[PDB]
C-alpha cells in the first residue's frame, strides 16, 4: 500500500554523464557508446548567448575546443556534429556503461524521472509530467543544462527529455534527444513565456482508482454522469478534454476496482464543483494530475 | 527553480541488491563487501511467520539453507549470523561494486531516499520522511521486504532503513541496519498498531522558507509570535514542539530570506488557523512537512 512520487532507479543513467566545457562555457552530456549528446548552447560565449547564430558558432569550432571529462577520465573528441539544438560529439572511448537504450518523444501529459545534474555529476532524481503546454514543472538550478529525463522498461532506458532552460515563470523547457523543443520554445537567453495550462484530466481520474485501490473511498458517490455532461463542467475548470480514448485507457482501473469511469467522473465533477472541504485524497489536499494509469497500475499492483 | 520531492541518485545503492531465499520464503538482501544483510524473517516457513522464536529458527540452520543471487550469480555462502532483527550471511565474493558507505539511525523528522525493491530487482526509488511515531508513509507491495532507505553525502552512502512490514493502516515500519526497529514493532507477522502521530513543525517552516526562496510569498503578513505563544496554537492542531534548537536550525533559511523564524511562526499561525483558502503554496494544498532544513538548503542553492 502507499501512494508516492516514484522514480525509476537511476543508476543506468548515472553511468552516462559527463562534463562537457567550450571556452568558460559548461555543462552536461549523455555519453552513449562513443557519442556524447548535449545542448548545443554550450558553444555560445557569454557574449552570443542573447542571440547565436548556430551554424556560425559551429563552423568556427574543431574538435580540440570540446572538453569532455566523464568524472576523471578526458574523453578525446574526434568529430563533432549539431543535430537541431543538441550537439553530438564523437569520441575514441565507446561508453562501457552504456545501457540499452532508445530516444523516444514523449506525449503532453506523459510522466517521466529526472536526474539532476551539475558539471557532470548527478544530484537527485524526481518524478515530473510533461504539461500540456509543453513545460516541466522540475527543480532545476543553474548548472543543470544537459540534465536528461527518460523511462525504463525492462532494461532498456527511453530517453525522453534533455534540459535546456528555466523560463520566467520557474518552469523548464527543453527538447526530445533528437533536439527538437518541446512546446514553442528556442534556445536562447532571452524571456519566453509557456502558454496557457490545463490540468491532464485522465491522470486525475487514474491517481482517484489509485486513491480507491489503497482504501481512500469518500468522495466516491452514487451518481453517473454521461461524457459530454462531464466535459462540459470540468472544462469550465481549466480541465483537458476527457475522450473515449481516455475511457479506454481507464479500464483496467476501472475493472480492478469495480467502478465505472463515468461513474469516477461524477466524482470529479463534485470535487470539481464542491472542492475537498478539509479533506485529503493519497495525503493531496488538491487534486494530482502527475501520475498517468501506467504509473497506476506500476505501484499498485 | 521549482521544489520537487527529490531522491538521491540511487545508483550506487541499487549495485548493492540481490535475492535472499530460504526454503520457499524470499525477500531483498543488501550486498556489501563480502556480507549480505537482510531481514531475519526470511528463515521463516509460512507456519513460522505469526509467532516465530528466531534464535530457535536459525540453529537449524546451515548455510546451504540460504541461496543467495545477485542477478545472475549465485553467492556461496560460507557462514551466518543473526544480529538483532536482520541476518548477516557472509559471502565467499566480496561485492566488487561496494560503495564507501555507513550504517547510520536516523531521528524522526529526518527524510532518506527509498529504493523499493522486489526479487533482488530495483523497481522506483522516493523520498519519504521517519515520522514522530516512527513510522514511514512508504509506497511498498508484496515482495519489498529488505529494501533499504538511506542518504548520500559526498561519495558515501549512508543506510539507514531495512523494509520489513507493512501495518494495518497501510504505513509502514523497519529497523535500522543494526537490526534494531524504529518504533514499538516486532518482527512477526501479526497485527501491530501505530501510535498516534504529530506534524514535523520544524521542516513546516522550512518548506515555508523554500516557497519564499521561489517566489510564493502570499501566506506571510507583518506580525510576529513568540516562541510559547506559537507552541500554544501549533500542539492545539497536532504539531510538535518547536525549540530554540529548530530556531536556530532554521537560522540560515532566514537569513537567506530575510524573514525572522519567529516572523514565519506568525505566518504558519494564520495558516493554521485560517487554513489555505483555495490557494496553494509550492504545488501543494496543505502545509508540507516532509522536508528538513537541510532538503531545502540542497535543493533551493
Ligand atoms: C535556474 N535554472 C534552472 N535551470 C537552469 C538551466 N540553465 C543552465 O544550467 N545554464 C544556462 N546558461 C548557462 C550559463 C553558463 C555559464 N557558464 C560558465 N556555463 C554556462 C552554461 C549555460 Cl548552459 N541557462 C540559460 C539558458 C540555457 C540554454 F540552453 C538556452 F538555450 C538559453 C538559456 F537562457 C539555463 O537555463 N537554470
Ligand atoms: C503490502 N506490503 C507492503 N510492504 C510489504 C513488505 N512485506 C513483504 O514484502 N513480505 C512479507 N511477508 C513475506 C511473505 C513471503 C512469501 N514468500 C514466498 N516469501 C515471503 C517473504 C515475506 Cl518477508 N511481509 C509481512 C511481514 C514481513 C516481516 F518481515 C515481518 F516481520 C512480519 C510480516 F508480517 C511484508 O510486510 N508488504
Amino acid at each position: 500500500s502507499g501512494f508516492r512520487k516514484m522514480a525509476f532507479p537511476s543508476g543506468k543513467v548515472e553511468g552516462c554523464m559527463v562534463q562537457v566545457t567550450c571556452g568558460t562555457t559548461t555543462l552536461n552530456g549523455l555519453w552513449l557508446d562513443d557519442v556524447v549528446y548535449c545542448p548545443r548552447h554550450v558553444i555560445c560565449t557569454s557574449e552570443d548567448m542573447l542571440n547565436p547564430n548556430y551554424e556560425d558558432l559551429l563552423i568556427r569550432k574543431s574538435n580540440h575546443n570540446f572538453l569532455v571529462q566523464a568524472g576523471n577520465v578526458q574523453l578525446r573528441v574526434i568529430g563533432h556534429s549539431m543535430q537541431n539544438c543538441v550537439l553530438k560529439l564523437r569520441v575514441d572511448t565507446a561508453n562501457p556503461k552504456t545501457p540499452k537504450y532508445k530516444f523516444v518523444r514523449i506525449q503532453p501529459g506523459q510522466t517521466f524521472s529526472v536526474l539532476a545534474c551539475y558539471n557532470g555529476s548527478p544530484s537527485g532524481v524526481y518524478q515530473c509530467a510533461m504539461r500540456p503546454n509543453f513545460t516541466i514543472k522540475g527543480s532545476f538550478l543553474n548548472g543543470s543544462c544537459g540534465s536528461v529525463g527518460f523511462n525504463i522498461d525492462y532494461d532498456c532506458v527511453s530517453f525522453c527529455y534533455m534540459h535546456h532552460m528555466e523560463l520566467p515563470t520557474g518552469v523548464h523547457a527543453g527538447t526530445d534527444l533528437e533536439g527538437n523543443f518541446y512546446g514553442p520554445f528556442v534556445d536562447r537567453q532571452t524571456a519566453q513565456a509557456a502558454g496557457t495550462d490545463t490540468t491532464i484530466t485522465v491522470n486525475v481520474l487514474a491517481w482517484l482508482y489509485a486513491a480507491v485501490i489503497n482504501g481512500d473511498r469518500w468522495f466516491l458517490n452514487r451518481f453517473t454522469t454521461t461524457l459530454n455532461d462531464f466535459n462540459l463542467v470540468a472544462m469550465k475548470y481549466n480541465y483537458e478534454p476527457l475522450t473515449q480514448d481516455h475511457v479506454d485507457i481507464l479500464g483496467p482501473l476501472s475493472a480492478q476496482t469495480g467502478i465505472a469511469v463515468l461513474d469516477m467522473c461524477a466524482s470529479l465533477k463534485e470535487l470539481l464543483q464542491n472542492g475537498m472541504n478539509g479533506r485529503t485524497i493519497l495525503g493531496s489536499a488538491l487534486l494530482e494530475d502527475e501520475f498517468t494509469p501506467f504509473d497506476v497500475v506500476r505501484q499498485c499492483s
